């Protein structure tokens, strides 16, 4: 999937958003 740190995906409901240094930081 692309850049989940992105308006689209943002959100890191889903483990498939773990690599997001948006919201793991």
């Amino acid at each position: 999937l692309p850049p989940c740190c992105t308006p689209p995906k943002k959100h890191c409901p889903a483990p498939a958003c773990k690599y997001k240094p948006c919201c793991k930081s």
